């Protein structure tokens, strides 16, 4: 699928996600969707 739920990947959103942030999508609004490591 061209996109996917970030619910389900269990990511945070951040309202500014920083580089240090990988982005894997956005969230339901005003947020984005990121993997911290």
């Amino acid at each position: 699928n061209s996109k996917r739920a970030c619910y389900r990947e269990g990511g945070e959103c951040l309202q500014r996600c920083i580089g240090l942030f990988h982005k894997i999508g956005t969230c339901n609004f005003r947020f984005k969707c990121c993997k911290f490591q």
